[PDB]
C-alpha cells in the first residue's frame, strides 16, 4: 500500500492516489495571524461518559484504539458540525526525535507528536460511506510536547509491548480517552482530508490550541513499535508523518482571539 520510508513515503502516494495532490489536503500550517476569529463558530460538545473501547491495533503505520461505535456511545457534537459525529478511533503521529512528529504546525512549529480522534456523520450510516462525502469525518487534533507525564496515556503506553509489530493486536477495554483532553477545548478548524492514503477529502478538521505533554519515557516508547511484521526485518515506527500541504483556496477560523 504505501509507507514513510525513503522509497514509498509521502512523496510518492500521488502516483497511486492522484488526490494527494488535491485542492483541500491535510495537515497543513496553521498561521495564526492570518486565521481568521469567526464569533459564529460555537463551542464543541464532547460526550465521551459512556465510550467503550474494544482493541488496540498495530495496523503497519500507526497504532489504532478501536471503540464500539455501533450506538451514541462516545460523539462529538457542536463546533463547526451539523448534526452528531460517532469516535471510531484513535491513533497518533510521532517522530524520531521529540523535535518533529506533528503533522500539523502551528507557524512553523512542529510538536513532538499529534493525537487523532476520528469521528464519522452519523447520517451516512457507517464508516465507509461517510468518508466518500465531503462532510463525512470530524476528527479532533491534540498536540503533544514532551514534559511532565500525561496519566491518562500510561495505560496506552503499557500495552505496546503487546501489538510490536504489524498485524497484532489485543484486548483493550475500559480506557477513558477524557483523560486525553486539554483543559481548554479552544480550536482552529478548517477543510481537509485523510493524512494518510485514500487520502480522501471528507475531513472536518478541528485542532486545538492547547497541547497536552507527555513525558520523555511516555514517547520513547512510541518508538520501539515495529513498521513490519513479526519475522520480518525490523524497522522501527518512528517518523509516521505527513508533511504540511498548500492551503490553497482554504480559510482556517479559530474559535477564540
Ligand atoms: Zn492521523
Amino acid at each position: 500500500h504505501f509507507g514513510y520510508g525513503k522509497h514509498n513515503g509521502p512523496e510518492h502516494w500521488h502516483k497511486d492516489f492522484p488526490i494527494a495532490k488535491g485542492e483541500r489536503q491535510s495537515p497543513v500550517d496553521i498561521d495564526t495571524h492570518t486565521a481568521k476569529y469567526d464569533p459564529s463558530l460555537k463551542p464543541l460538545s464532547v460526550s465521551y461518559d459512556q465510550a467503550t473501547s474494544l482493541r488496540i491495533l498495530n495496523n503497519g503505520h500507526a497504532f489504532n484504539v478501536e471503540f464500539d461505535d455501533s450506538q451514541d456511545k462516545a460523539v462529538l457534537k457542536g463546533g463547526p458540525l451539523d448534526g452528531t459525529y460517532r469516535l471510531i478511533q484513535f491513533h497518533f503521529h510521532w517522530g524520531s526525535l521529540d523535535g518533529q512528529g506533528s503533522e500539523h504546525t502551528v507557524d512553523k512549529k512542529k510538536y513532538a507528536a499529534e493525537l487523532h480522534l476520528v469521528h464519522w456523520n452519523t447520517k451516512y450510516g457507517d464508516f465507509g460511506k461517510a468518508v466518500q462525502q465531503p462532510d463525512g469525518l470530524a476528527v479532533l487534533g491534540i498536540f503533544l510536547k514532551v514534559g511532565s507525564a500525561k496519566p491518562g496515556l500510561q495505560k496506552v503506553v503499557d500495552v505496546l509491548d503487546s501489538i510490536k509489530t504489524k498485524g497484532k493486536s489485543a484486548d483493550f477495554t475500559n480506557f477513558d480517552p477524557r483523560g486525553l483532553l486539554p483543559e481548554s477545548l479552544d480550536y482552529w478548524t478548517y477543510p481537509g482530508s485523510l493524512t494518510t492514503p485514500p487520502l480522501l477529502e471528507c475531513v472536518t478538521w478541528i485542532v486545538l490550541k492547547e497541547p497536552i505533554s507527555v513525558s520523555s519515557e511516555q514517547v520513547l516508547k512510541f518508538r520501539k513499535l515495529n513498521f513490519n511484521g513479526e519475522g520480518e526485518p525490523e524497522e522501527l515506527m518512528v517518523d509516521n508523518w505527513r508533511p504540511a500541504q498548500p492551503l490553497k483556496n482554504r480559510q482556517i477560523k479559530a474559535s477564540f482571539k
